[PDB]
DNA sequence: TACCTCGTTGCGTTTGTTTGCACGAAT
DNA sequence: TATTCGTGCAAACAAACGCAACGAGGT
């Protein structure tokens, strides 16, 4: 048996995926390439992973096509003359 | 891609690409996801998003915008229709 | 019609513009002190979004512009 | 041309166009104030709005509309 | 002269917004 | 003559940093 996919979820399964990467180079590594300190590389797996990893995993849901075809709509408004 | 690519040039098409998925996503969703208010949520974005996206470039995390074709193939056939 | 959400959407797009471009930065480009753009966000921005509300002077979502310039981006040179 | 002034010429003529109780009922200020409120206010937020470049995006849209419609057409 | 290293944490600095005050204009 | 406003200034707050000390696991 299984259980679907939850967006909460999905964030803690990104949030580990992202800090294991950034292990796995290695901090200062990543600051170094990044263009911080490694002391932000470090405070940012507390203050900014979490946020990272909730939007990213919202993103992964896409758009249902009730949504799409209200920004379809949207956007073809703004590109319609007079 | 394994040669010696300027992972800004990466950090730039992924910040394309989540800005895209965000404005589809809209205000309330993102700045909830983020916690940021959203009188605000522009600022954060001007902020934050390119550090987020140099960050996904050096730890290789894909971004693709793949709703994009999607929306300009249906606002497409909304404008041909006049 | 729907004056109450209209003016929100103003208020909002107008914080998220001074925000976007700096209280500070507004400020200067304005010609007041950094401390009067704060308080005009306070004060007066609500109050005057009502007004361009009932005006009809909302304009374009900046989001909604991003996308239709990336549509139109694809629709020119998308083959 | 100067921008703040275009603003605030087709924001004072919407104003009168909407008349002294509507704009008084729409910013919450009394009738009897509303006058001086406008006369000290209007130029501010014209400027403000020149700054915040109020009316480019749309103008910016509708130019791409136009080229949009040249390809489509 | 607490093994070396490199990620974490203490702090002072840089950059950006709001609050405490008192002044001077308009009435 | 005095009250309400709207301001500029500077300090209080706030957001994010970089540098460099700290200290257990990897060397």
């Amino acid at each position: 048996g299984s259980h679907m996919a939850n967006k909460r979820n999905e964030a803690l399964r990104i949030e580990s995926a992202l800090l294991n990467k950034i292990a796995m180079l290695g901090t200062e590594k990543t600051a170094e390439a990044v263009g911080v300190d490694k002391s932000q590389i470090s405070r940012w797996k507390r203050d900014w992973i979490p946020k990272f990893s909730m939007l990213l995993a919202v993103l992964e849901w896409g758009v249902v096509d009730d949504d799409m075809a209200r920004l379809a709509r949207q956007v073809a408004a703004i590109l319609t003359n007079k």
